[PDB]
């Protein structure tokens, strides 16, 4: 348990543009130590990066190449946090078949 206490928010959980970094944060202070999993699923393979803010928050950014609908999931100890998975329409800025899912897993350790 503990996923219930985690929150995430940011523009990258609402809308994104192909090739533009889509950003959000995850707040894990009340949840404490446990395993955090962050994944992006959609028609292209995401590149995802993380910044451990050392204050019980995490900065996430992902970039996808192809427009379409993507799901961003955030799980804590293998359970979806509130509002996860987030469905995000990715627009063209102003195709190979199948779908991809790229996930990153790391132990959250409060400082």
């Amino acid at each position: 348990g503990g996923a219930h206490k985690v929150r995430a928010g940011g523009p990258g959980l609402e809308r994104a543009e192909a090739g533009v970094p889509a950003e959000f944060s995850i707040w894990t202070r009340e949840a404490g130590a446990g395993g955090l999993a962050i994944a992006v699923e959609g028609p292209s393979k995401a590149e995802i990066s993380f910044e451990d803010r050392k204050d019980g928050s995490c900065g996430v950014a992902y970039v996808v190449q192809e427009p379409g609908d993507y799901e961003v999931s955030v799980k804590f100890n293998e359970e979806h946090i509130p509002d996860s998975p987030f469905v995000v329409p990715v627009a063209s800025p102003s195709g190979s078949s199948g779908s991809w899912k790229v996930g990153f897993f790391k132990r959250n350790r409060p400082p």
